[PDB]
């Protein structure tokens, strides 16, 4: 693989067919790289951002998690780079099987729960303040907790993530971290191939995800139409300032 600076789109979803379309995406997460310094940025996007859809030339903006479901993946990330003005070079995505398939395929996630509360499971899970080791059925719940917006959602999945790309940076046996790759790579979507992820598990071992620079998109609450239909609107020059930072991070100018 080589050392130049890419991005990575992370999209959550539950179907991956239905309607006869699509679903519509719940988590959308994108990590720009630069492996010649080791340094990584995250960013996610909230669910009801008001956004064109790309391609969308003659039609009104709608919520970014429609895109999936009226275009499948290409339209999710080429609306995404439409957004962020970067160009996405690699996508993950993962339905509720397989993301339990992964945390369990690496022997559960470590978070810090916010606060006392319990969830229903898809197959009661109870969650204690402070420092807990999940499986997958018990990640996943955490996860899809609800409790107008889905910040609270959106902090949880970047946890998840940062959990993730903590365990990887922290192992070391590369024959065990190849095995265990192959497994759990097994029920995702991606073109992240092994090698590749091998890879950028040697460049950034010892990396930690206190590190990553997250970057936020601010905006408002809106409600539009008699029906209160909820959006979050992007506030415009903050998202300038995201775009630029990207920009330079991926060493790319639009």
């Amino acid at each position: 693989m080589k050392k130049k600076p890419f991005s990575i789109l992370f999209m959550g979803i539950e179907d991956y067919a239905t309607k006869g379309q699509k679903g519509r995406s719940d988590s959308l997460i994108v990590v720009t790289l630069d492996p010649k310094n080791k340094t990584m940025k995250m960013l996610s996007i909230p669910r009801d951002t008001r956004v064109q859809l790309a391609g969308d030339t003659t039609g009104s903006k709608t919520k970014i998690n429609a895109a999936y479901s009226k275009g499948g993946k290409d339209e999710t990330v080429e609306t995404v780079e439409n957004f962020l003005q970067i160009p996405i070079d690699k996508y993950v995505t993962v339905d509720f099987d397989g993301f339990k398939d992964v945390i369990n395929e690496v022997g559960g996630i470590d978070v810090d729960v916010p606060f006392d509360f319990d969830e229903k499971s898809d197959v009661r899970i109870y969650f204690k303040k402070g420092e807990m080791h999940l499986n997958g059925e018990e990640a996943l719940a955490y996860a899809r907790m609800r409790k107008r917006g889905d910040f609270g959602r959106n902090d949880r999945q970047k946890q998840i993530l940062n959990a993730l790309i903590d365990r990887m940076s922290s192992a070391s046996n590369i024959a065990k971290i190849d095995k265990i790759a192959e497994k759990a790579s097994e029920n995702v979507e991606t073109n992240i191939r092994i090698t590749e992820g091998l890879a950028l598990q040697q460049i950034y071992s010892g990396f930690t995800s206190k590190k990553i620079d997250t970057l936020s998109i601010t905006g408002s609450d809106l409600y539009l139409g008699p029906n209160n239909t909820y959006y979050f609107e992007p506030d415009a020059t903050n998202l300038e300032k995201v775009r630029k930072t990207l920009q330079e991070h991926l060493d790319y100018t639009p």
